[PDB]
């Protein structure tokens, strides 16, 4: 029952949304790095990244916003 990545399906991930000013790919996975995660799949998404974290991570990155990915979302 391994968490499974939104943007692959392959286990031992968990997808992440980020957010950010002037937020590139290349300026992403640094800060990511610079926190010491693991970073797996990157994607480009509706106004910023898809990026897969090992579920274990609990990514705080400075003036990033970082909120888990949903599977489905409503009309709201
Ligand atoms: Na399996
Ligand atoms: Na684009
Ligand atoms: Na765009
Ligand atoms: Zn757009």
């Amino acid at each position: 029952a391994a968490e499974r990545s939104l943007l692959t399906g392959e286990e031992g991930w968990r997808t992440y949304k980020a957010t950010g000013p002037r937020l590139s790919l290349p300026r992403l996975v640094a800060l990511l790095k610079g926190q010491g995660l693991e970073v797996g799949k990157v994607a480009e998404a509706e106004g910023g990244f898809y990026v897969d974290l090992r579920p274990e991570a609990r990514p705080e990155v400075a003036g990033l916003r970082l909120e888990p990915a949903r599977r489905v979302e409503g009309l709201l």
